[PDB]
Protein backbone atom coordinates (compact mmCIF):
# COMPACT_ATOMS: atom_id res chain seq x y z
CA UNK A 1 0.00 0.00 0.00
CA UNK A 2 0.92 3.66 0.18
CA UNK A 3 -0.65 6.78 0.54
CA UNK A 4 -1.45 7.11 -3.11
CA UNK A 5 -3.31 4.08 -3.14
CA UNK A 6 -5.08 5.23 0.40
CA UNK A 7 -5.98 8.28 -1.13
CA UNK A 8 -7.34 6.43 -4.27
CA UNK A 9 -9.47 4.38 -2.39
CA UNK A 10 -11.05 7.39 -0.37
CA UNK A 11 -11.64 9.20 -3.29
CA UNK A 12 -13.36 6.34 -4.72
CA UNK A 13 -15.23 5.36 -1.48
CA UNK A 14 -16.52 8.89 -1.28
CA UNK A 15 -17.38 9.29 -4.82
CA UNK A 16 -20.02 6.00 -4.42
CA UNK A 17 -21.25 7.11 -1.21
CA UNK A 18 -22.12 10.89 -2.24
CA UNK A 19 -22.79 10.00 -6.03
CA UNK A 20 -23.38 6.68 -7.25
CA UNK A 21 -25.74 5.52 -4.61
CA UNK A 22 -28.02 8.73 -4.20
CA UNK A 23 -28.13 8.68 -7.91
CA UNK A 24 -29.49 4.80 -8.12
CA UNK A 25 -31.55 5.78 -5.38
CA UNK A 26 -33.49 8.10 -6.98
CA UNK A 27 -34.74 5.85 -9.65
CA UNK A 28 -36.44 3.95 -7.47
CA UNK A 29 -40.00 3.25 -8.91
CA UNK A 30 -42.19 3.21 -5.41
CA UNK A 31 -45.21 3.19 -7.98
CA UNK A 32 -45.17 -0.18 -9.80
CA UNK A 33 -41.87 -1.71 -8.13
CA UNK A 34 -38.43 -2.40 -9.48
CA UNK A 35 -36.19 0.94 -10.23
CA UNK A 36 -37.22 2.91 -13.43
CA UNK A 37 -36.06 1.57 -16.73
CA UNK A 38 -34.44 4.81 -19.00
CA UNK A 39 -33.80 8.28 -17.90
CA UNK A 40 -32.25 10.27 -21.01
CA UNK A 41 -29.11 12.64 -21.62
CA UNK A 42 -31.48 15.30 -21.03
CA UNK A 43 -32.05 14.09 -17.18
CA UNK A 44 -35.84 13.41 -18.04
CA UNK A 45 -36.17 10.26 -16.38
CA UNK A 46 -38.98 7.48 -18.92
CA UNK A 47 -40.49 6.60 -15.80
CA UNK A 48 -43.37 4.35 -18.35
CA UNK A 49 -39.66 2.41 -19.91
CA UNK A 50 -39.70 -0.94 -20.50
CA UNK A 51 -37.61 -3.01 -17.54
CA UNK A 52 -34.68 -4.93 -18.49
CA UNK A 53 -33.98 -7.92 -16.05
CA UNK A 54 -30.39 -7.44 -16.76
CA UNK A 55 -30.51 -3.85 -15.40
CA UNK A 56 -32.71 -4.97 -12.38
CA UNK A 57 -30.31 -7.76 -11.13
CA UNK A 58 -27.15 -5.34 -11.97
CA UNK A 59 -28.69 -3.05 -9.23
CA UNK A 60 -29.89 -5.95 -7.40
CA UNK A 61 -26.35 -6.99 -6.97
CA UNK A 62 -25.27 -3.10 -6.72
CA UNK A 63 -26.81 -2.23 -3.66
CA UNK A 64 -26.46 -5.80 -2.21
CA UNK A 65 -22.72 -5.51 -2.56
CA UNK A 66 -22.85 -2.08 -1.01
CA UNK A 67 -24.84 -3.32 2.00
CA UNK A 68 -21.79 -6.15 2.12
CA UNK A 69 -18.97 -3.86 2.13
CA UNK A 70 -20.15 -0.94 3.76
CA UNK A 71 -23.06 -2.50 6.01
CA UNK A 72 -25.66 0.61 4.20
CA UNK A 73 -28.84 -0.23 5.88
CA UNK A 74 -30.72 1.87 3.35
CA UNK A 75 -28.70 -0.28 0.62
CA UNK A 76 -30.21 -2.93 1.70
CA UNK A 77 -33.49 -1.87 1.77
CA UNK A 78 -33.14 -0.67 -2.03
CA UNK A 79 -31.52 -4.12 -2.53
CA UNK A 80 -35.39 -5.78 -0.99
CA UNK A 81 -36.71 -3.56 -3.50
CA UNK A 82 -35.38 -5.15 -6.34
CA UNK A 83 -34.93 -8.67 -4.91
CA UNK A 84 -39.30 -8.22 -4.71
CA UNK A 85 -39.62 -7.14 -8.17
CA UNK A 86 -37.26 -10.19 -9.48
CA UNK A 87 -39.20 -12.86 -7.71
CA UNK A 88 -42.79 -10.84 -8.51
CA UNK A 89 -42.22 -9.78 -12.27
CA UNK A 90 -39.03 -11.20 -13.75
CA UNK A 91 -39.15 -14.76 -11.86
CA UNK A 92 -41.26 -17.32 -14.45
CA UNK A 93 -43.17 -19.27 -11.93
CA UNK A 94 -44.58 -21.61 -14.42
CA UNK A 95 -41.39 -22.21 -16.26
CA UNK A 96 -38.34 -21.03 -13.89
CA UNK A 97 -35.45 -18.73 -14.65
CA UNK A 98 -35.81 -15.16 -15.62
CA UNK A 99 -37.67 -12.86 -18.57
CA UNK A 100 -35.90 -10.73 -20.43
CA UNK A 101 -37.71 -7.89 -19.79
CA UNK A 102 -41.19 -6.43 -18.63
CA UNK A 103 -43.31 -3.04 -18.89
CA UNK A 104 -42.86 -0.69 -16.32
CA UNK A 105 -46.37 -2.25 -14.83
CA UNK A 106 -44.24 -5.68 -14.73
CA UNK A 107 -46.21 -7.36 -17.58
CA UNK A 108 -44.27 -9.68 -19.56
CA UNK A 109 -42.60 -8.02 -22.56
CA UNK A 110 -40.38 -10.87 -23.35
CA UNK A 111 -40.35 -13.74 -21.88
CA UNK A 112 -37.75 -16.04 -23.73
CA UNK A 113 -34.89 -16.98 -21.26
CA UNK A 114 -31.28 -16.10 -22.36
CA UNK A 115 -28.38 -17.18 -20.58
CA UNK A 116 -26.75 -13.79 -20.43
CA UNK A 117 -30.12 -13.16 -17.90
CA UNK A 118 -29.92 -15.84 -15.81
CA UNK A 119 -26.11 -15.49 -15.01
CA UNK A 120 -27.08 -11.75 -13.78
CA UNK A 121 -29.68 -13.23 -12.04
CA UNK A 122 -27.27 -15.70 -10.30
CA UNK A 123 -25.04 -12.86 -9.72
CA UNK A 124 -27.48 -10.64 -7.74
CA UNK A 125 -29.13 -13.44 -5.97
CA UNK A 126 -25.79 -14.62 -4.46
CA UNK A 127 -25.06 -11.05 -3.57
CA UNK A 128 -28.21 -10.32 -2.14
CA UNK A 129 -28.64 -13.60 -0.22
CA UNK A 130 -25.03 -12.73 1.79
CA UNK A 131 -27.18 -9.25 2.43
CA UNK A 132 -29.79 -10.98 3.61
CA UNK A 133 -30.08 -14.20 4.58
CA UNK A 134 -33.01 -14.92 2.68
CA UNK A 135 -33.19 -18.65 1.79
CA UNK A 136 -35.43 -17.60 -1.46
CA UNK A 137 -33.17 -15.89 -3.09
CA UNK A 138 -30.42 -18.91 -2.59
CA UNK A 139 -33.45 -21.69 -3.78
CA UNK A 140 -33.66 -19.19 -6.98
CA UNK A 141 -29.90 -18.62 -7.56
CA UNK A 142 -29.41 -22.98 -7.22
CA UNK A 143 -32.15 -23.53 -9.60
CA UNK A 144 -31.11 -20.70 -12.24
CA UNK A 145 -27.39 -22.95 -11.85
CA UNK A 146 -29.38 -26.10 -11.78
CA UNK A 147 -31.17 -25.14 -15.23
CA UNK A 148 -28.42 -23.70 -17.05
CA UNK A 149 -26.19 -26.55 -16.28
CA UNK A 150 -28.88 -29.40 -17.19
CA UNK A 151 -30.63 -27.45 -20.08
CA UNK A 152 -28.43 -24.70 -21.79
CA UNK A 153 -24.69 -26.36 -21.12
CA UNK A 154 -23.39 -28.18 -24.65
CA UNK A 155 -20.56 -29.71 -24.82
CA UNK A 156 -18.25 -26.29 -26.25
CA UNK A 157 -20.27 -24.14 -23.65
CA UNK A 158 -24.19 -23.01 -23.28
CA UNK A 159 -26.29 -22.42 -26.11
CA UNK A 160 -27.16 -18.75 -25.33
CA UNK A 161 -31.22 -18.31 -25.41
CA UNK A 162 -34.02 -20.30 -25.69
CA UNK A 163 -38.02 -19.80 -25.62
CA UNK A 164 -40.00 -19.36 -22.51
CA UNK A 165 -40.26 -23.13 -21.85
CA UNK A 166 -36.46 -23.56 -22.23
CA UNK A 167 -36.44 -24.81 -25.86
CA UNK A 168 -33.57 -23.11 -27.58
CA UNK A 169 -33.19 -21.36 -30.55
CA UNK A 170 -31.13 -19.39 -32.63
CA UNK A 171 -29.61 -16.41 -30.53
CA UNK A 172 -30.63 -13.00 -30.48
CA UNK A 173 -26.54 -11.21 -30.68
CA UNK A 174 -26.01 -10.45 -34.09
CA UNK A 175 -22.06 -9.50 -35.59
CA UNK A 176 -22.09 -5.82 -37.30
CA UNK A 177 -22.78 -7.27 -40.35
CA UNK A 178 -26.17 -9.23 -38.70
CA UNK A 179 -25.09 -12.63 -38.89
CA UNK A 180 -26.20 -14.73 -35.72
CA UNK A 181 -23.42 -15.07 -33.16
CA UNK A 182 -23.65 -18.53 -31.52
CA UNK A 183 -21.19 -18.33 -28.77
CA UNK A 184 -20.58 -14.97 -27.26
CA UNK A 185 -17.49 -13.65 -25.17
CA UNK A 186 -19.95 -11.72 -22.45
CA UNK A 187 -22.53 -14.29 -22.43
CA UNK A 188 -19.88 -16.76 -21.13
CA UNK A 189 -18.25 -14.30 -19.54
CA UNK A 190 -21.24 -13.64 -17.05
CA UNK A 191 -21.60 -16.87 -16.72
CA UNK A 192 -18.22 -17.52 -15.29
CA UNK A 193 -18.69 -14.16 -13.23
CA UNK A 194 -21.74 -15.46 -11.36
CA UNK A 195 -20.36 -18.94 -11.04
CA UNK A 196 -17.46 -17.23 -9.19
CA UNK A 197 -19.58 -15.36 -6.87
CA UNK A 198 -22.20 -18.63 -6.21
CA UNK A 199 -19.24 -21.09 -5.58
CA UNK A 200 -18.12 -18.44 -2.99
CA UNK A 201 -20.99 -18.04 -0.99
CA UNK A 202 -21.57 -22.27 -1.38
CA UNK A 203 -18.56 -23.93 -1.82
CA UNK A 204 -20.71 -26.93 -3.28
CA UNK A 205 -18.68 -29.30 -5.17
CA UNK A 206 -20.85 -29.22 -8.15
CA UNK A 207 -20.33 -25.59 -8.22
CA UNK A 208 -17.06 -25.67 -7.91
CA UNK A 209 -16.98 -28.70 -10.88
CA UNK A 210 -19.25 -25.96 -13.43
CA UNK A 211 -16.68 -23.08 -11.96
CA UNK A 212 -13.73 -25.01 -13.00
CA UNK A 213 -15.42 -26.22 -16.45
CA UNK A 214 -16.19 -22.44 -17.64
CA UNK A 215 -12.66 -21.37 -16.66
CA UNK A 216 -10.83 -24.06 -18.27
CA UNK A 217 -13.47 -23.00 -21.96
CA UNK A 218 -11.79 -19.45 -21.75
CA UNK A 219 -8.30 -20.69 -21.63
CA UNK A 220 -8.86 -23.29 -24.46
CA UNK A 221 -11.45 -22.02 -26.85
CA UNK A 222 -12.30 -18.04 -25.79
CA UNK A 223 -8.67 -16.91 -25.27
CA UNK A 224 -6.76 -16.63 -28.84
CA UNK A 225 -3.80 -17.94 -28.07
CA UNK A 226 -0.39 -15.51 -27.73
CA UNK A 227 -2.58 -12.62 -28.55
CA UNK A 228 -3.73 -11.06 -25.03
CA UNK A 229 -7.19 -10.99 -26.74
CA UNK A 230 -10.17 -12.71 -26.24
CA UNK A 231 -12.26 -13.38 -29.04
CA UNK A 232 -15.84 -11.53 -28.93
CA UNK A 233 -18.70 -13.02 -31.24
CA UNK A 234 -18.28 -16.26 -33.07
CA UNK A 235 -20.37 -19.27 -34.19
CA UNK A 236 -21.34 -22.05 -32.26
CA UNK A 237 -17.86 -23.80 -32.36
CA UNK A 238 -15.51 -20.52 -30.84
CA UNK A 239 -14.35 -19.10 -34.60
CA UNK A 240 -14.58 -15.71 -34.81
CA UNK A 241 -17.23 -14.30 -37.25
CA UNK A 242 -15.45 -10.78 -37.44
CA UNK A 243 -11.58 -10.07 -36.37
CA UNK A 244 -12.43 -7.92 -32.99
CA UNK A 245 -10.93 -6.91 -30.28
CA UNK A 246 -13.29 -5.52 -27.10
CA UNK A 247 -10.66 -4.21 -25.05
CA UNK A 248 -12.95 -4.06 -22.11
CA UNK A 249 -13.93 -7.05 -22.05
CA UNK A 250 -9.88 -8.64 -22.13
CA UNK A 251 -9.45 -6.22 -18.89
CA UNK A 252 -12.66 -7.79 -17.36
CA UNK A 253 -11.86 -10.97 -18.21
CA UNK A 254 -8.29 -10.37 -17.14
CA UNK A 255 -9.64 -9.86 -13.47
CA UNK A 256 -12.52 -12.02 -13.47
CA UNK A 257 -10.31 -14.69 -14.60
CA UNK A 258 -7.80 -14.01 -12.00
CA UNK A 259 -10.39 -13.57 -9.01
CA UNK A 260 -12.01 -17.54 -10.20
CA UNK A 261 -8.45 -18.85 -10.13
CA UNK A 262 -8.16 -18.23 -6.22
CA UNK A 263 -10.74 -20.94 -5.72
CA UNK A 264 -8.92 -23.56 -8.07
CA UNK A 265 -8.34 -26.92 -6.74
CA UNK A 266 -6.36 -27.34 -10.04
CA UNK A 267 -2.90 -25.91 -9.86
CA UNK A 268 -1.63 -26.55 -12.88
CA UNK A 269 -5.11 -25.03 -14.48
CA UNK A 270 -4.97 -21.95 -11.83
CA UNK A 271 -1.18 -21.42 -12.73
CA UNK A 272 -2.23 -20.81 -16.16
CA UNK A 273 -5.12 -18.75 -15.70
CA UNK A 274 -3.03 -16.70 -13.57
CA UNK A 275 -0.22 -16.30 -16.48
CA UNK A 276 -2.91 -15.69 -18.91
CA UNK A 277 -4.39 -12.78 -16.61
CA UNK A 278 -1.52 -11.34 -16.61
CA UNK A 279 -0.52 -11.36 -20.08
CA UNK A 280 -3.90 -9.90 -20.77
CA UNK A 281 -3.09 -7.13 -18.85
CA UNK A 282 0.08 -6.42 -19.96
CA UNK A 283 -1.12 -6.43 -23.72
CA UNK A 284 -4.14 -4.27 -22.73
CA UNK A 285 -1.76 -1.71 -21.37
CA UNK A 286 0.45 -1.66 -24.40
CA UNK A 287 -1.78 -1.45 -26.66
CA UNK A 288 -4.99 0.03 -25.22
CA UNK A 289 -3.82 2.60 -22.94
CA UNK A 290 -3.25 5.63 -24.44
CA UNK A 291 -1.90 7.42 -21.31
CA UNK A 292 -5.33 8.94 -20.09
CA UNK A 293 -7.77 5.89 -20.60
CA UNK A 294 -8.48 3.06 -22.29
CA UNK A 295 -9.65 2.79 -25.73
CA UNK A 296 -12.98 0.76 -26.52
CA UNK A 297 -12.54 -1.83 -29.54
CA UNK A 298 -10.45 -2.70 -32.85
CA UNK A 299 -12.90 -4.17 -35.44
CA UNK A 300 -10.34 -5.37 -37.92
CA UNK A 301 -8.26 -2.52 -38.80
CA UNK A 302 -11.17 0.01 -37.22
CA UNK A 303 -10.38 1.83 -33.71
CA UNK A 304 -12.71 2.97 -32.47
CA UNK A 305 -10.97 5.62 -29.53
CA UNK A 306 -14.31 6.37 -28.21
CA UNK A 307 -14.15 6.57 -24.05
CA UNK A 308 -16.92 4.41 -22.63
CA UNK A 309 -18.15 4.34 -19.51
CA UNK A 310 -18.00 0.40 -18.53
CA UNK A 311 -14.40 0.20 -20.26
CA UNK A 312 -12.68 2.86 -18.27
CA UNK A 313 -14.31 0.90 -14.81
CA UNK A 314 -13.65 -1.98 -15.58
CA UNK A 315 -9.35 -0.57 -16.77
CA UNK A 316 -9.53 0.77 -13.06
CA UNK A 317 -10.10 -2.80 -11.98
CA UNK A 318 -7.81 -4.51 -14.29
CA UNK A 319 -5.09 -2.47 -14.03
CA UNK A 320 -5.32 -2.01 -10.16
CA UNK A 321 -5.37 -5.92 -10.32
CA UNK A 322 -2.30 -6.45 -11.98
CA UNK A 323 -0.52 -4.01 -9.75
CA UNK A 324 -1.44 -5.67 -6.94
CA UNK A 325 -0.24 -9.19 -8.39
CA UNK A 326 3.10 -7.62 -10.00
CA UNK A 327 4.03 -4.46 -7.44
CA UNK A 328 4.63 -3.16 -11.18
CA UNK A 329 4.04 0.52 -10.94
CA UNK A 330 2.99 1.27 -14.44
CA UNK A 331 -0.06 -0.88 -13.51
CA UNK A 332 -1.25 1.41 -10.58
CA UNK A 333 -0.25 4.80 -12.55
CA UNK A 334 -2.82 3.83 -16.04
CA UNK A 335 -5.45 3.06 -13.28
CA UNK A 336 -5.52 6.13 -11.23
CA UNK A 337 -4.75 8.10 -14.35
CA UNK A 338 -8.16 6.08 -16.23
CA UNK A 339 -9.85 7.34 -12.85
CA UNK A 340 -8.39 11.14 -12.94
CA UNK A 341 -9.69 10.70 -16.80
CA UNK A 342 -13.18 9.54 -15.20
CA UNK A 343 -13.17 12.31 -12.70
CA UNK A 344 -12.63 14.93 -15.22
CA UNK A 345 -14.46 13.82 -18.75
CA UNK A 346 -17.52 10.88 -17.75
CA UNK A 347 -18.18 12.02 -14.23
CA UNK A 348 -21.17 14.35 -14.62
CA UNK A 349 -20.82 18.00 -13.74
CA UNK A 350 -24.54 18.72 -14.21
CA UNK A 351 -26.88 17.73 -10.90
CA UNK A 352 -29.12 14.75 -10.09
CA UNK A 353 -26.56 12.64 -12.44
CA UNK A 354 -24.36 10.32 -12.32
CA UNK A 355 -22.05 8.96 -15.40
CA UNK A 356 -22.30 10.00 -18.82
CA UNK A 357 -21.95 6.88 -21.48
CA UNK A 358 -19.47 8.17 -23.02
CA UNK A 359 -17.07 10.73 -25.00
CA UNK A 360 -15.75 10.78 -28.05
CA UNK A 361 -12.29 10.64 -28.95
CA UNK A 362 -11.74 14.37 -28.91
CA UNK A 363 -13.77 13.91 -25.45
CA UNK A 364 -17.10 15.43 -26.14
CA UNK A 365 -19.92 14.17 -24.51
CA UNK A 366 -22.32 12.09 -27.06
CA UNK A 367 -26.29 12.41 -26.55
CA UNK A 368 -26.60 9.19 -24.84
CA UNK A 369 -28.81 7.75 -21.66
CA UNK A 370 -27.42 7.97 -18.16
CA UNK A 371 -29.89 5.19 -17.81
CA UNK A 372 -30.85 2.54 -19.79
CA UNK A 373 -31.04 -1.21 -20.28
CA UNK A 374 -27.78 -1.69 -20.86
CA UNK A 375 -26.30 1.43 -18.53
CA UNK A 376 -26.34 0.02 -14.93
CA UNK A 377 -24.80 0.56 -11.38
CA UNK A 378 -23.00 -2.61 -12.07
CA UNK A 379 -18.80 -1.51 -13.65
CA UNK A 380 -18.71 1.90 -11.98
CA UNK A 381 -20.19 0.62 -8.66
CA UNK A 382 -18.15 -2.36 -8.70
CA UNK A 383 -15.14 -0.54 -9.76
CA UNK A 384 -15.41 1.41 -6.56
CA UNK A 385 -16.27 -1.61 -4.28
CA UNK A 386 -13.69 -3.51 -5.87
CA UNK A 387 -10.60 -0.96 -4.86
CA UNK A 388 -12.89 -0.87 -1.25
CA UNK A 389 -12.25 -4.36 -0.79
CA UNK A 390 -8.92 -4.84 -2.18
CA UNK A 391 -7.06 -2.00 -0.05
O1 LIG B 1 -29.36 19.44 -16.14
C1 LIG B 1 -30.11 18.92 -17.19
C2 LIG B 1 -29.93 19.79 -18.37
O2 LIG B 1 -28.54 19.80 -18.77
C3 LIG B 1 -28.24 20.40 -20.09
O3 LIG B 1 -26.98 20.04 -20.46
C4 LIG B 1 -29.25 20.10 -21.20
O4 LIG B 1 -28.99 18.80 -21.73
C5 LIG B 1 -30.62 20.16 -20.66
O5 LIG B 1 -31.60 19.79 -21.63
C6 LIG B 1 -30.81 19.28 -19.48
O6 LIG B 1 -32.15 19.36 -19.01
O1 LIG C 1 -45.99 -6.41 -23.02
C1 LIG C 1 -46.60 -5.33 -22.35
C2 LIG C 1 -46.86 -4.26 -23.36
O2 LIG C 1 -47.61 -4.88 -24.47
C3 LIG C 1 -47.86 -3.87 -25.54
O3 LIG C 1 -48.47 -4.49 -26.60
C4 LIG C 1 -48.69 -2.73 -24.97
O4 LIG C 1 -49.99 -3.23 -24.58
C5 LIG C 1 -48.04 -2.11 -23.79
O5 LIG C 1 -48.95 -1.11 -23.24
C6 LIG C 1 -47.67 -3.11 -22.73
O6 LIG C 1 -46.84 -2.49 -21.74
O1 LIG D 1 -24.83 -4.70 -24.83
C1 LIG D 1 -24.11 -5.36 -23.82
C2 LIG D 1 -23.20 -4.38 -23.13
O2 LIG D 1 -23.88 -3.91 -21.91
C3 LIG D 1 -22.99 -3.00 -21.12
O3 LIG D 1 -23.69 -2.64 -20.03
C4 LIG D 1 -21.70 -3.69 -20.71
O4 LIG D 1 -21.95 -4.75 -19.75
C5 LIG D 1 -21.00 -4.28 -21.88
O5 LIG D 1 -19.96 -5.16 -21.38
C6 LIG D 1 -21.88 -5.08 -22.79
O6 LIG D 1 -21.18 -5.32 -24.01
Amino acid sequence: GSMDITRFKEDLKAHLEEKIIPFWQSLKDDEFGGYYGYMDFNLNIDRKAQKGCILNSRILWFFSACYNVLKSEKCKEMAFHAFEFLKNKFWDKEYEGLFWSVSHKGVPVDVTKHVYVQAFGIYGLSEYYEASGDEEALHMAKRLFEILETKCKRENGYTEQFERNWQEKENRFLSENGVIASKTMNTHLHVLESYTNLYRLLKLDDVYEALEWIVRLFVDKIYKKGTGHFKVFCDDNWNELIKAVSYGFDIEASWLLDQAAKYLKDEKLKEEVEKLALEVAQITLKEAFDGQSLINEMIEDRIDRSKIWWVEAETVVGFFNAYQKTKEEKYLDAAIKTWEFIKEHLVDRRKNSEWLWKVNEDLEAVNMPIVEQWKCPYHNGRMCLEIIKRV
